[PDB]
């Protein structure tokens, strides 16, 4: 991984030593990026609902994972499930239970730094994985992308600045997440997110992540070319809010 500091350095070391999970895939790969394109052509707002009980930028939320997932199966284009244990209180078992219960695409959200974590995602039933440009070197990123693709997954490659974007394009990314929140400082900067979105070629499927609390934001971003929206906290607090977001 890259030379990091703070909590990012810690979470990356945690992931390097993370043991793999013994499980066998029980479902087929249901492509998230392809379903997003499907929603775009039907003109249905595509929202990736995120499940996370804890995070460095919010208070804890207790909500049954299965009930949340079965509810979201009826409205969301897909689910983002946190599996990072220390800071987000996620787990492979929760992903496994959810993947066995719903049939919409599932993005495994973690800090992936080695191949076995992709094996874990595949074996647990996830349909794709998140790869974060700012914590990996260009060589590691391309290698993990190639590895995910060998399983049939098209990973969501998350960027936060121009340097990240340049690297994502150089490695042949086709599914890019533009995170308005800087993982290191936890700061949100929406102007920078809009600037990056406008620099991404139109043939790349774009996902706006973090800081969305109202439908009007979604509409504005959609006019800018954003294909899908990843929303966590507001839906965790009020799941029914998705009905308001998708009209």
């Amino acid at each position: 991984p890259r030379y990091l500091k703070g909590w990012l350095k810690d979470v990356v070391q945690l992931s390097l030593r993370r043991p793999s999970f013994r499980a066998s895939r029980q479902r087929p790969i249901i492509s998230l990026n392809e379903r997003i394109l499907e929603f775009n052509k039907r003109n249905i707002t595509a929202i990736i609902a995120e499940y996370k009980r804890k995070s460095p930028s919010g208070l804890d939320v207790e909500r049954d994972p299965i009930e949340y997932s079965k509810f979201m199966e009826r409205y969301a284009v897909g689910l983002s499930i946190l599996t990072e244990e220390k800071y987000f209180n996620g787990s492979y078992e929760t992903l496994r239970k959810i993947a066995s219960s719903v049939s919409i695409p599932i993005l495994m959200k973690d800090f992936i730094v080695k191949e076995s974590q992709i094996d874990d995602a595949y074996n647990l039933g996830a349909d794709t994985v998140l790869l974060i440009v700012k914590i990996l070197t260009e060589r590691e990123l391309e290698s993990l992308l190639e590895y995910a693709r060998s399983y049939g997954m098209e990973p969501l490659i998350e960027i936060n600045d121009e340097n990240d974007l340049d690297i994502a394009l150089r490695i042949g990314a086709r599914f890019i997440g533009i995170n308005s929140r800087d993982l290191e400082t936890l700061e949100i900067n929406k102007e920078n997110q809009r600037k990056l979105i406008s620099m991404i070629p139109s043939n790349v499927v774009k996902v706006a992540e973090s800081g969305i609390s109202e439908r009007n934001e979604i509409e504005e971003l959609r006019k800018l070319g954003v294909n899908a929206f990843l929303i966590g906290s507001s839906l965790m607090r009020n799941p029914e809010k998705i009905k308001e977001f998708i009209l």
